[PDB]
């Protein structure tokens, strides 16, 4: 159980990494317009 | 309940960085108008 929710941690963490950089490449095109 | 209150940290945490980031786009949005 520990283990899976280190795991957990590791998974929510890098997506929460992949969103932030979405936005930002989001926000890129946005202000490109 | 200390994995309860811990994964309920978790969420906190991930629900606060969505919030942030879909700020960031929406003042983005507002100055690109």
């Amino acid at each position: 159980m520990q283990q899976q929710q280190k795991e957990a941690e590791l998974l929510q963490k890098e997506e929460a990494n992949i969103r932030d950089n979405q936005t930002k490449i989001i926000i890129a095109q946005i202000q490109s317009e």
